[PDB]
Formats: structure tokens, C-alpha cells, sequence
């Protein structure tokens, strides 16, 4: 129980007159851990990556301030932040995550009032004044330019054909798409359902892991609910959530879904350039080979 012992030994050193009585791993990524101490907090950590958690803490803040909502989200309690290590500690959210098997034993009124309340909560983050958060913007158009530069820097030069042409492919229709061109507002920016909460009723009750968000396009938050995957409810969850949104263009919605979606493999690869990871790389390269010869 190494990582357990480590950790339980930071959190009593970094935060005075915490005591850590239990300790256990609840989630991961390829960056962090996150651990539930006391059957009651969630503490999120990583050690030296590429301001993640200063922005993250300053989105719950502004988030906790301003929100009218009965949704629950983190309301940061510990922090340490610095360039080697970063916590982040709250109190958990109780509820039970959404999934695809869950949605399906929900009656269809169940299913409404989930997506209603999915709505809501977007509506109205989306329409907060961001203007007390605005150095958090994201400009994935222009993110996705600056990597393109430096995969032309490091290892464009010795991909194959197939790799270079799905590439610029994607490359060429970056340049022609309109869909980075609409309102720009905070957003969650990882809104898939291992994200939301339900209660004992089937409604949302909170909703976790800001860790990406900003200020970004408005479509950003329709990403995953728009998506046809074993792990997401399906493409029509999206859509009626969308329609109970209202004033948005669904067409751009699920056109800037499948542009995300077709940089998928490139994200990894530069993923892996950047952290020195071979084996992200090599994932993402593969990947483009199995996207080009689906049929
Ligand atoms: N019940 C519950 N689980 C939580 C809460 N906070 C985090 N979790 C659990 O911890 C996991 C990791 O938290 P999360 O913030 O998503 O992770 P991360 O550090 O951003 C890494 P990634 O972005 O890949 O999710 C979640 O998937 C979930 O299982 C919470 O308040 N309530
Ligand atoms: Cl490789
Ligand atoms: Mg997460
Ligand atoms: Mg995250």
C-alpha cells in the first residue's frame, strides 16, 4: 500500500491537524490519482506535469460563488499548489454515477427529468459572466494549430504516408469548419456521464471533475453527450438534451463532436511527444490505421 502510505503521509505534512484514518485509491488518469480519505473526502493529486490545478481551484471557486443550483459540485477545502506537486482536497459528493445500464432501467419520465436537469445545469453555467475568470480561455483552434507546428518540429518528417494523409486531412478541413466561430462561455470541457451524479431518485446531484474547463466554445459541453459509445448514453441523449437547451445550432453541435473526434489520434500522439511517452505515440499511430481501414 505504497502510494496510499505516501500520500497519507503528504496530506497530514502539507495540511496541519488533518488526520488521515483511512486511505484508499478511487480514481486514476496517466497524470494523478485521486484518493477518498476519512470515507469523506476526495483529495486530488499529481506530481510535475505540463497551472492545471490553480485554474481548476479557481473555476470551483468562482463556480461555488456564483451559481444558483442544487446541484452539487467540489467545493475545495485543502490546497497545495506547486510546480512538483498539487492537491486539491473536498468533501465528497454522494450519489451514484451515471451510466448506460442505469439510463436504460429508467422509466421514460425519469429519462426527462435527468435530461432537463442536464440542460439546466448547462444553461446556466453557460450564461454566467465570466469576466472574474477570464484568463481561463481555451482556444482549441489555435491549440490544435501549435501542435500541429511542433509534430512538423519533432516527428511529422518520419511518419508514413497514411499517417501524413489523415493528418492533413484533418488539417484541411480545420481550415474550412465554421464551428470554432460561435459563443465562447465557460464550460465543464469534459462532460461525459462518469462525470454526473445521481441520487436515489435518478436525478443529477452533482457533477465532478472541472479539471479541463474554461472558457471555450459553447458546443464543448455536447461533446460526449452526442457521442455513440459503449461507455456514453448514445447520440440521442445529446440530441433531446440539446432541444431542451434550445437556441443552438445542432448540426454544429455534432459537427464539432466529429472534428474532436477525428483528432483523437493526433491529441494522443502529441500527448506523447510532449511527455516523452513512446508508447502514446505509437497508440495514436495505430489508431490512425484502424480508423482508415474501417469500412
Ligand atoms: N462519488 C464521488 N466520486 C468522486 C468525486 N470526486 C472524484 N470522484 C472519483 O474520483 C475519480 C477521479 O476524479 P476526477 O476529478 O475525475 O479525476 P482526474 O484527476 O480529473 C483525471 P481524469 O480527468 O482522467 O478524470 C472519479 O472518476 C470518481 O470515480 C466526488 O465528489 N464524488
Ligand atoms: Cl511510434
Ligand atoms: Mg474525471
Ligand atoms: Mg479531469
Amino acid at each position: 500500500a505504497t502510494n496510499v502510505k505516501a500520500m497519507k503521509y503528504l496530506i497530514e505534512h502539507y495540511f496541519d491537524n488533518f488526520k488521515v484514518d483511512s486511505i484508499e485509491i478511487i480514481g486514476s488518469g496517466y497524470d494523478s490519482v485521486a484518493y477518498l480519505v476519512n470515507n469523506e473526502y476526495i483529495f486530488k493529486t499529481k506530481f510535475s506535469t505540463n497551472k492545471g490545478y490553480a485554474k481548476e481551484k479557481a473555476i470551483y471557486n468562482f463556480l461555488n460563488t456564483n451559481l444558483e443550483t442544487n446541484v452539487k459540485i467540489p467545493n475545495i477545502e485543502y490546497s497545495y499548489i506547486s510546480d512538483e506537486l498539487s492537491i486539491l482536497g473536498y468533501k465528497e459528493i454522494k450519489g451514484t454515477f451515471l451510466t448506460p445500464e442505469i439510463y436504460s432501467t429508467m422509466s421514460e419520465e425519469e429519462q426527462n427529468l435527468l435530461k432537463r436537469d442536464i440542460a439546466s445545469f448547462l444553461r446556466q453555467m453557460h450564461g454566467l459572466d465570466y469576466t472574474d475568470i477570464s484568463e481561463c480561455t481555451i482556444d482549441n483552434k489555435q491549440n490544435v494549430l501549435e501542435e500541429y507546428i511542433l509534430l512538423r518540429e519533432t516527428i511529422y518528417n518520419d511518419l508514413t504516408d497514411i499517417e501524413k494523409d489523415y493528418i492533413e486531412s484533418f488539417m484541411e478541413r480545420l481550415n474550412a469548419t465554421t464551428v470554432f466561430e460561435g459563443k465562447k462561455c465557460l464550460c465543464h470541457n469534459d462532460f461525459s456521464c462518469n462525470h454526473l451524479l445521481l441520487d436515489g431518485n435518478n436525478r443529477l446531484t452533482g457533477i465532478i471533475d472541472f479539471g479541463d474547463s474554461g472558457i471555450i466554445d459553447e458546443y464543448c459541453d455536447f461533446i460526449y453527450l452526442l457521442e455513440d459509445s459503449e461507455e456514453e448514453i448514445g447520440t440521442n441523449f445529446g440530441e433531446d438534451i440539446l432541444r431542451m437547451y434550445g437556441n443552438i445550432d445542432i448540426e454544429k453541435a455534432k459537427e464539432y463532436q466529429d472534428i474532436v473526434e477525428e483528432y483523437y489520434p493526433i491529441e494522443t500522439i502529441v500527448y506523447g511527444i510532449k511527455n516523452i511517452k513512446q508508447e502514446f505515440i505509437e497508440n495514436g499511430r495505430k489508431e490512425i490505421y484502424k480508423r482508415t481501414y474501417k469500412d
